[PDB]
């Protein structure tokens, strides 16, 4: 084996034993102790593992710079390539690169487990771009996500390289001179020619061939050798699909594989050229080009902006997307309508052959022999009369799997509409691209016109025919995207030959509008101490650190020298007996250390909230994910393989999967949940009208970018272990930890010091993982840890209530309520787990800000075969509150009234009772509603709505303002109490200790700003350095919103306590400084520690006699938001969204605004994009980024606004501040009913001229459902013997 | 703790004054962030201290308990304890002592 | 003295804010933050030691 | 403390000390404790930071 040499950072790494199995991530963390490259997905979708990479190009004699997956990159590709990481660029140790400094003081970083993988997409833009444009800085971040800050703080920081929140003339400016140098070592090996490699690891052998002939050569000897150049395929393979390839061939070194040739029919590329270096010589070639030559390349570049992210593109080549032959390639339906050619060779062979149906003869196969390889790809230059289109529609635009794709070509007689050919290829509509020959071959020889349009439309409905069981589903709308992009061909095509004007919309590609971002909030009082940073914009106190990959998460922490890794056995069936385990296979994968199961627990399987669950399955699994066991290895990949073949022989159960399921079967979790006020059925006797029906909101992965994850250290003495833990819960850790062992509580240690997310799937499901690495650290004797990967994450750890709910609404002909009746049913899965208390504040919710004198609402609590479902921001408050818009808006439609004025007359006042009898005083809403309709300009744009949708038949802007009240409280009333603990050492210095954890809510940062202002000393003399239960014990988990209410004035008393204690010796020394008085105190032996405590007072609401406070006071804001929908794709535009948001007098208004932003941008998640989906049998399908969608930099309105109320002070909490973490979520919802408005407008157009007519839009109203609802001509066309008259 | 049995006599002084065995009592171990600006343990006087310290902090919490206890006069520790918690009761204290 | 356990210290940097956590043999845990913090330049907050 | 097991990056400081009872230090030469393999680096007053 040959050594592989690289540099990381400017220091080279000689690597004399390279396993070709090993990722550029794993090296990074595990190798070279560089933890600030972060694993979020480990399959290129999220761009947490982003690196740039910097090499000699032989070919351009020049540096060249692009970003990478570190997660998906071979260290065996990185020969001589020179790696950056977040730590090479900055560090607070040093001094943080402006891309640092920007993130970290705009308030980009919140959680910042995203920072790193952000700042490098940025990095290397600037080091390729030092002034890039708005646009080059929008698509740096195609491949990055954010759960957190709802991006807006990242991009309006980083805008600055093309009162207020941040200065920008703060930020030191960019210099190129100051980055550091191309390593001279890695320069001067450019001048040796390459030589052939060869990288021997445990199961594979990976060969870099340095010239064509030493690969045509290996393919001879070898024809089952994979070739690998960008791995983006076959490291998924790998990861995923449990394939191993004993040889692997490289051949991206070879120069004929990365020839550029412009020849006289078109541009030919190397099959290893990278998809980022075809889009840059396509760009120059369409910028030079007559436009008529170039219809294939801006086909080419259509589908090519819409290909992942940079990270993806700039590795991944042409051959690899073209010979990997799946059914969703973007490129292969454009390079078969182009009749893209293709050279092929082997030993002592070559061919050129153009693309056409018969390239793709079955599934992933192509008509290569297995001596072959593709060479080059020849795109052709456009002919006259030649004209071309390629779409895509996915569930998101940006970095997403098509649902449907094509390429379409269409060659005239000269100078006529007289067809003489016509190609339409699709992706997506079965098990490989295919063309539509039968329907083209019908149009030969006839003319564009009307009759070829609705021909073609008949014949692609009759022959892309998808039966019901085909893989993805969707069929009516994958049926109509086929007929809805001809269309669009179609109409395209007659602007080419020459439209009515309401038509010239459908044939626009996507083009965005420049981003307009707006925050205002209250200035703190003129004669503020300038040490009081309480109403000020502090960025978080760890952002920097965050932004250098400092910030220690838990992997982070170095494993100890005899440290292993925990990997979970979990069930493949939804409700099975366990018949045996057969572990025969796993104790043979190296560093196998032990199977654990249920027989290991030396205390308790018993477990969960309820004591409902097992530690580890015994005799039955009750949903697919459940644990049933544990293999410990000595790496992390023995771990995993040695899981992969644990064989559980099972004996199926009947399974209840869905609500409908359990309803049917009567399996509901306890009895049900009611609230009812005032007399239904004189209500409903009042009523000049009443609409019934259901609706269904789908369920929501957290995806915090950080999945779960323990370190469990046992010391050996008397059962003691200390456990960090990515957890919101702290003291259930400690107690379930404690249960399983049967050790007393005060022997566990459970330390927090921060989450890369939580948002509420961290407040109880991460102790399935913790509970498993204390079973393993106590059974070895080792410190265990497990990190979930993304995939056993989404299966196992549970996520948001998917509700279904039945409604019946009276009101009069004015839109007012007068009676209500809605029965709720949660998906609650295999455990009680927080179900109850979620149905609790869905009841608490079903108001939204709406008096309703007769209602009653119920709920149930589904028992189901799922994964338990859990907190998640918001906690049944979103469900109930959509429940109630819904309706609402209804009423508004039925009524023929402006939604506006039904809701405004409809709401509450000051001093009302809700339907659980509490009184709302200072009920802000009204100055919320007022304020965001003027700076919306909301009456003025409903009017440029209107015009928009009569000059528009194919696209429609909808509009809608909706308010939101949140209960701030536990509804377990005993959870509202919070402790702290504070030490003044003699020098001076303060440590805080509080109950509360971080998860990027800057939390520690507000506590210390708190106790900053209570003690009257700078924020610098205050320091927070975790969360631990030998600190403050008995800790309610950080949930519900409360926790800077709670913990603040918990720290607050901590600190008047400390106050008193020091007043002696401020007295006697008045003009002393803080430090004196301490040092005075210590030496008068005064005690600088104590406790402090608080009690929310004057809660327990009681269901049976509907009295008592369930809430402490309410969060309450309003948001207007616009959207423009594509009729004919089911993509949408977010134009603009408008906030006011009553915080009280916020304690930190950048943290406030980005709790708005954040909660507003997961609800449009919630609303619009995210979908998990299940078999029939109960298997979740969408198990990481790729297939699960949330808001992407791409996603957010485009016009940004957020206001905070001002002079609304809350003297119910400290400093007469508002929690803010989950009220704004449900804002998200404004998205949702502007694009009911939207389809409105298209069902007007196109559908019917009934308009009071109500269609049920489910949420989440994603491309499918928004596409399906605009009824056409096209949705027609994608019986019974006799029908009573 | 350097083999003195400080620990074991702070657990007695703990158990004495709670009125409840040992066994439900545990000392891990010594830290800064728990304890700030400590005297070194020396002088021979730890016992003498710290005992006075650990007992001030045990009076803190039978003061805590007491309502529960004379609500449920009949209970074990552990009742008065969840009781305690139920109610939204501190079950955190300091203990100090000046000679 | 002759303790038969010699003189002994485990520092862990914890890469943040000059925070660094040390397992010590000693009788004065108060001394050995405080002398360590002075030797560092950091306030005494940052140093814990066990 | 020394039963406390290692990080897997876990280093091992000795000490350098006088061999003379009172001496102004010349010099110091590191250019042969430079060859011991798995040799990471001297300290001395220069590296303190505070
Ligand atoms: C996050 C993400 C997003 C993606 N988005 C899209 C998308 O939007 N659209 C889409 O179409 N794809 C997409 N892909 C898939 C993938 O990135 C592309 O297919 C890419 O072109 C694969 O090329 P590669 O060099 O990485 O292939 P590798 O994984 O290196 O190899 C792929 C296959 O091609 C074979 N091969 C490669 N070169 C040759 C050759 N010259 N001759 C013969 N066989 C060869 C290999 O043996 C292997 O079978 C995405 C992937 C990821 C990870
Ligand atoms: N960045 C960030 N913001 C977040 C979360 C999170 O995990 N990350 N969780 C949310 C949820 S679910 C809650 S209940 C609150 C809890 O924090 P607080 O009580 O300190 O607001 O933060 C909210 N905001
Ligand atoms: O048990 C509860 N847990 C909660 N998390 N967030 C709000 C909650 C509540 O009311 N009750
Ligand atoms: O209350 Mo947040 O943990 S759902
Ligand atoms: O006082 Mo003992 O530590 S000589
Ligand atoms: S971890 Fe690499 S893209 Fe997500
Ligand atoms: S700050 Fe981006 S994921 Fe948390
Ligand atoms: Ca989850
Ligand atoms: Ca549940």
């Amino acid at each position: 084996a040959d050594e592989l040499v690289f540099f990381v950072n400017g220091k080279k790494v000689v690597e004399k034993n390279a396993d070709p199995e090993t990722t550029l991530l794993a090296y990074l963390r595990r190798k070279l102790g560089l933890r600030g490259t972060k694993l979020g997905c480990g399959e290129g979708g999220c761009g947490a593992c982003t690196v740039m990479l910097s090499k000699y190009d032989r070919l351009q004699d020049k540096i060249i710079h692009f970003s990478a997956n570190a997660c998906l990159a071979p260290i065996c590709t990185l020969h001589h390539v020179a790696v950056t990481t977040v730590e090479g660029i900055g560090s607070t140790k040093t001094r943080l690169h402006p891309v640092q400094e920007r993130i970290a003081k705009s308030h980009g970083s919140q959680c910042g487990f995203c920072t790193p993988g952000i700042v490098m997409s940025m990095y290397t833009l600037l080091r390729n771009q030092p002034e890039p444009t708005v646009e080059e800085i929008e698509d740096a971040f195609q491949g990055n996500l954010c759960r957190c800050t709802g991006y807006r703080p990242i991009l309006q920081g980083f805008r600055t390289f093309a009162p207020s929140l941040f200065n920008p003339e703060e930020f030191m400016p960019l210099d190129p001179t100051q980055e550091p140098i191309f390593p001279p070592e890695l320069l001067r090996l450019k001048d040796v020619p390459p030589k052939q490699l060869r990288f021997e690891g445990e199961r594979v052998t990976w060969i870099q061939a340095s010239t064509l002939k030493e690969l045509l050569d290996l393919k001879a000897q070898h024809p089952e050798a994979k070739l690998v150049v960008g791995n983006t395929e076959i490291g998924i393979e790998m990861k995923f699909k449990n394939q191993l390839f004993p040889m692997i061939i490289c051949p991206a070194w070879i120069p004929e594989l990365n020839a550029v040739e412009h020849g006289p029919e078109g541009i030919s590329f190397g099959a290893a050229c990278a998809l980022s270096s075809v889009e840059k010589t396509l760009l120059e070639a369409v910028a030079k080009l007559p436009t008529q030559k170039t219809e294939v390349f801006r086909g080419v570049l259509e589908q090519l902006r819409w290909f992942a992210g940079k990270q993806v593109k700039s590795v991944a080549s042409l051959g690899g997307n073209i010979i990997t032959a799946s059914p969703i390639s973007d490129l292969n339906p454009v390079f078969m309508a182009s009749g893209t050619k293709l050279t092929i060779v082997s030993r002592g062979t070559r061919r050129t052959v153009p693309m056409d149906h018969t390239f793709f003869p079955s599934y992933r196969k192509t008509l290569l022999g297995p001596e072959e390889i593709l060479l080059s790809i020849e795109i052709p230059y456009s002919r006259e009369d030649e004209f071309f289109s390629a779409f895509k529609q996915a569930s998101r635009r940006e970095d997403d799997i098509a649902k449907v794709t094509c390429g379409m070509r269409v060659l005239f007689q000269p100078g006529s509409m007289q067809v003489k050919e016509l190609a339409l290829c699709y992706g997506g509509m079965a098990d490989r691209t295919i063309s539509a020959l039968k329907t083209t071959q019908k149009q030969l020889s006839k003319f564009w016109n009307e009759k070829l349009l609705q021909d073609v439309c008949a014949g692609l409905a009759e022959e892309l025919s998808l039966s019901p069981d085909a893989p993805g589903g969707m069929i009516e709308f994958r049926r109509t995207l086929t007929l809805s992009f001809f269309f669009k061909f179609y109409l395209t095509v007659l602007k080419k030959l020459g439209l009515d004007p309401t038509y010239t919309s459908a044939t626009l590609l996507f083009q965005k509008d420049p981003p307009a971002n707006i925050q205002l909030f209250q200035e703190v009082p003129n004669g503020q101490s300038k040490e009081d940073t309480v109403g000020r914009p502090l960025p978080h106190l760890a952002a920097a650190m965050q932004a250098s990959g400092e910030a220690v998460y838990c992997d982070d922490i170095p494993r100890y020298e005899n440290e292993l890794f925990l990997r979970l056995v979990t069930s493949t069936r939804a409700h099975a007996k366990i018949k045996s385990i057969d572990v025969s296979e796993a104790q043979k994968v190296p560093g196998f250390v032990c199977f654990l199961s249920a027989d290991d627990i030396p205390g308790s399987n018993e477990t969960g909230l309820f004591n409902d669950e097992t530690v580890f399955a015994k005799d039955t699994v009750t949903c697919v994910g459940h644990i049933i066991g544990a293999v410990v290895a000595d790496t992390p990949e023995h771990a995993e393989r040695a899981a992969h073949v644990v064989k559980v022989t099972y004996e199926d159960l009947p399974a209840i999967i869905t609500i409908e399921d359990a309803i049917k079967n009567n399996s509901f979790y306890g009895s049900e949940l009611k609230i009812e006020k005032g007399d239904l059925k004189k209500g409903f006797s009042e009523a000049d009208n009443v609409v019934s029906g259901e609706l269904y909101i789908g369920g929501q992965d957290h995806f915090y970018l950080e999945t779960h994850c323990t370190i469990a250290i046992p010391k050996g003495e008397e059962g003691e272990m200390e456990l960090f833990v990515s957890t919101q819960n702290a003291m259930k850790t400690q107690s379930f930890v404690a249960k399983m062992l049967g050790v007393p509580v005060n022997r566990i240690l459970v330390r927090v010091k921060r989450m890369g997310g939580g948002f509420g799937g961290k407040e109880t499901r991460s102790t399935l993982v913790s509970v498993a690495v204390a079973l393993a650290a106590y059974k070895t004797g080792h410190p265990v840890r497990c990190m979930l990967d993304r995939n056993e994450d989404m299966l196992i750890t549970g996520g948001r209530h998917p509700f279904l709910a039945r409604y019946k609404v009276g009101f009069m002909k004015t839109g007012t309520i007068v009676a209500l009746e809605v029965d709720h049913y949660s998906n609650a899965g295999n455990s009680r787990d927080l179900s109850h208390s979620i149905m609790e504040r869905a009841l608490f919710h079903m108001d939204n800000c709406y008096k309703i004198p007769n209602i009653r609402g119920t709920g149930r609590l589904c028992k189901t075969n799922l994964s338990s479902n859990t907190a998640f921001r918001g906690f049944g408050g979103p469900q109930a509150l959509f429940i109630a818009e819904n309706w609402m808006s209804e009423v508004a439609v039925t009524c023929g009234l402006p939604a506006e004025e039904v809701r405004w007359k409809n709401m509450y006042k000051e001093g009302d009772l809700t339907h659980f009898n509490q009184r709302l005083e200072g009920f802000s809403v009204p100055r919320c509603w007022d304020e965001c309709l003027k700076s919306s300009q909301y009456y003025a744009r409903k009017s440029e709505v209107d015009k928009f949708n009569k000059e528009n038949c194919w696209k429609k802007r909808g509009l809608c303002i909706i308010p939101t009240k949140f209960g701030i409280s536990f509804t377990v009333p005993f959870l509202n109490q919070a402790g702290a603990l504070i030490h003044v050492y003699t020098d001076g210095s303060v440590l805080v200790s509080h109950g509360g954890t971080e998860m990027g809510q800057g939390l520690h940062t507000k506590m210390v700003q708190v106790a900053s202002k209570a003690l009257k000393i700078p924020i610098s003399k205050i320091y927070i350095s975790e969360t631990s239960t030998n600190t403050v014990p008995n800790s309610s988990p950080t949930a519900a919103s409360v926790s800077t209410d709670i913990y603040g004035q918990a720290v607050y008393e901590a600190c008047q306590t400390i106050l008193k204690r020091l007043e002696p010796f401020k007295k006697k020394n008045p003009d002393g400084s803080w430090e004196d008085w301490v040092m005075a105190a210590y030496q008068d032996r005064v005690s600088l520690s104590t406790t402090g405590f608080y009690r929310t007072p004057n809660l327990g609401y009681s269901f049976e006699t509907n009295s008592g406070n369930a809430f402490h006071y309410f969060t309450y804001g309003v948001a207007c938001s616009e959207v423009e929908i594509d009729c004919l794709t089911g993509d949408h535009k977010n134009l603009r969204t408008d906030i006011v948001m009553d915080v009280g007098s916020s304690l930190n208004p950048a943290i406030d605004i980005g709790q708005v932003e954040g909660a507003f941008v997961q609800g449009l998640g919630l609303f619009t994009l995210e979908e998990l989906h299940y078999s029939p049998e109960g298997s979740l399908h969408t198990r990481g980024p790729s297939t699960y969608k949330i808001p992407a930099f791409g996603s957010i309105p485009t016009e940004f606004r957020v206001s905070l109320l001002r002079d609304c002070p809350n003297k119910k909490a400290i400093y007469a501040s508002k929690a803010v973490g989950e009220p704004p979520l449900f804002l998200g919802a404004s998205v949702f009913f502007a694009i009911k408005d939207a389809i409105r407008a298209a069902r007007a157009q196109h559908t019917n001229n009934n308009t009071k007519e109500l269609f049920r839009l489910d949420s989440p109203a994603t491309p499918e459902k928004i596409r399906n609802a605009c009824v056409d001509k096209f949705t027609t066309l994608c019986k019974p013997w006799s029908l009573r008259v």
